[PDB]
């Protein structure tokens, strides 16, 4: 249908790279010895020109920018963010994919308000993947996200370096945050704020950038595809300009969680809010050539219910120099990993039913805010367990996120008649796409920390209003890793504390080097993450 947004001049500016976010300084752990990375960010108010001929655009983002810089984090090494609201607005931050303690985990009631900061402690100690943090606050996720607090956080491994593949962030190895909005007539955006049913956008942005291009080399690339939209989902395919409708093959190497056994050969890829998938294409077969990143319409191939506009089939153009400067040297193995799946179970899987009760999107009848209902699961932490997530509706998709697990994609049937489990889904992930009458079984391990989590829709309209609900891991009295002060996420001792404006630009009271490591180390003599040393 129209594009609403006014025209944009397509592909004509450079995809922008998110520069990487550097740690302040850092901080001896008396505990084990070891130096803990300590960050700043600030949330704060900032314009961007995003149409060349019209006025700016109101964002609100990490770092005054949008998407959020990217942050490049060895397993091994504990990082403490600070982050500092600047803002107009609360904010709550969730590291998605990370199996931070719940107080740290960005649960949606634990909010940090303008003039105030929190300190949120990652253990950085699972498998090498594309983490992204991303605002998480009570009923206001969606236009948080949607004016600009998403942003890409790398967890790498050396013994997944010694697998050659196309490397060097902004070189070989391409981050691409998708996101889909709407501007009004002088380019600034339209709000998603009063939107019940779901935003679709119709202008399509690549790290912050409606359709842009990138100059490639014809070799190999590796490019981390996140879906930080509000609403809409993608199915992502490569064509040459000269056969636009011509599917160009390419290997899909890793899953929210991290790679997968082996890289699956795949020409198309479904991926909806918050997944992330890891595409390595090779562009030396097209040299010469303009390779066009599209997206399947018809509401994702009938999987969806997504609108399409008139230019929501295109993402980005990739013009592919004659030659190489350099030899491409990468591969891409047969053999990645061996996945940590977990042991099967014959344990008899919950049923939660993704739905509409009146206005509002709910789990099983109940709504996020109805706190009296709305914990739907006690999980012994080491249990494995089988949830059953059911899309009965036709109206509707949900890509549903649980909190503190990785999980196995065990089966998915659909009422349409549509598909099953994808090959891409062969690995561990932490979102999954319940399409149109879609039902899929998931299989997790409950570990390895105790503590209050989330699980909802990742489409942020549904999330907010209110389709959103709540587990707890829970361990026997004798359990012990200080579990009392790391259960409930509204711990006094973790909850975010006011600053001046003052203190935080010159770096002193609370931001003094001296004040900084006093809290850092008495957080870490806690030892949030002991329950998981091997
Ligand atoms: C999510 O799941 C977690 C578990 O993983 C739940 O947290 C547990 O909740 C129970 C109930 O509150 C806790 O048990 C209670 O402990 C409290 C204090 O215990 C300490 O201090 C007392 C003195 O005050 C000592 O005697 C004791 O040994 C401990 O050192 C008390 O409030 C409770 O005591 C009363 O209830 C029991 C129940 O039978 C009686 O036996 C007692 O005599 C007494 O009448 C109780 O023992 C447990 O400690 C919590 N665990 C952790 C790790 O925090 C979460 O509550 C749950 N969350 C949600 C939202 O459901
Ligand atoms: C659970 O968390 C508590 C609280 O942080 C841990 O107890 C604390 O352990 C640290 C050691 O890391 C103690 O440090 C102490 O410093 C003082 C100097 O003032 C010194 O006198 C002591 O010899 C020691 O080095 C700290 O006192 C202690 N705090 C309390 C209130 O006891 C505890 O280890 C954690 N338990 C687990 C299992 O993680
Ligand atoms: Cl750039
Ligand atoms: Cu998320
Ligand atoms: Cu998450
Ligand atoms: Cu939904
Ligand atoms: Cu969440
Ligand atoms: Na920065
Ligand atoms: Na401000
Ligand atoms: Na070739
Ligand atoms: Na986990
Ligand atoms: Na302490």
């Amino acid at each position: 249908v129209a594009q609403i947004s006014p025209q944009y001049p397509m592909f004509t500016v450079p995809l922008p790279i998110p520069p990487v976010k550097q740690p302040r300084l850092t901080v001896t752990n008396p505990v084990n010895g070891q130096e803990i990375w300590y960050y700043e960010v600030e949330i704060k108010p900032f314009t961007h020109q995003v149409y060349p001929d019209l006025g700016s655009a109101d964002l609100v983002g990490y770092d005054g920018m949008s998407p959020g810089p990217t942050f490049q984090v060895p397993r091994g090494v504990e990082t403490v963010v600070r982050f500092i609201n600047n803002a107009e607005a609360p904010n709550s931050v969730h590291l998605h994919g990370s199996f931070s303690r719940a107080a740290f985990d960005g649960w949606a009631e634990d909010i940090t308000e303008p003039g105030s900061f929190k300190d949120y402690y990652y253990p950085n100690r699972q498998s090498a993947r594309t983490l992204w943090y991303h605002d998480h606050a009570m009923h206001i996720t969606a236009e948080n996200a949607y004016r600009g607090q998403a942003g890409l956080y790398m967890l790498t491994d050396p013994a997944e370096d010694a697998l050659n593949l196309p490397s060097g962030y902004g070189e070989f190895d391409i981050p691409m945050i998708l996101t889909s909005k709407q501007y009004t007539a002088n380019g600034n955006l339209v709000t998603t704020n009063g939107e019940l049913n779901s935003f679709w956008g119709d202008v399509i942005h690549v790290n912050g950038q409606p359709w842009p291009f990138k100059n490639v080399e014809p070799r190999k690339y590796r490019f981390r595809f996140l879906d930080a939209a509000v609403s809409r989902s993608f199915g992502l395919y490569f064509a040459d300009t000269d056969a636009i409708d011509t599917r160009l093959p390419f290997k899909v190497i890793a899953s929210d969680s991290g790679l997968l056994e082996h890289p699956a050969d795949t020409s198309l890829l479904y991926i909806s809010m918050a997944e992330r998938y890891e595409v390595v294409f090779d562009f030396s077969d097209y040299a010469g050539k303009t390779i066009e990143l599209r997206n399947l319409g018809g509401s994702i191939g009938g999987i969806g219910t997504d609108t399409d506009y008139d230019n929501t089939d295109k993402v980005m153009r990739f013009v592919v120099a004659d030659d190489t400067t350099q030899p491409d040297t990468s591969v891409v193995p047969a053999n990645l990993r061996d996945v940590p799946f977990p042991s099967p179970t014959t344990n008899t899987p919950r049923q939660f039913r993704f739905g509409r009760t009146g206005p509002t999107w709910t789990i099983n009848g109940v709504a996020f805010a109805d706190v009296q209902n709305r914990l739907l699961a006690n999980v012994p932490v080491g249990t494995v367990e089988r949830w059953e997530l059911i899309n009965a509706g036709n109206g509707w998709t949900h890509p549903i996120h649980i909190h503190l697990v990785d999980f196995k994609v065990i089966s998915r049937t659909s009422g349409n008649n549509a598909r099953t489990v994808m090959p891409y889904e062969s690995g561990l992930k932490d979102v999954v796409w319940l399409g149109r009458r879609e039902t899929v079984v998931v299989e997790a391990h409950y570990a390895p920390f105790p503590g209050v989590y989330m699980f909802h829709c990742h489409n942020l309209i549904h999330e907010d209003h209110d389709m959103m609900a709540a587990f707890n891991a829970t361990v026997l009295p004798d359990y012990g890793y200080n579990a009392t002060v790391f259960v409930d996420p509204m711990e006094e001792l973790w909850q975010a504390r006011p600053y001046e404006l003052g203190e935080f630009q010159a770096q002193s009271g609370q931001f003094s080097v001296q004040a900084v490591t006093e809290r850092i180390q008495t957080m870490a003599e806690y030892r949030p993450y002991a329950a998981a040393d091997e």
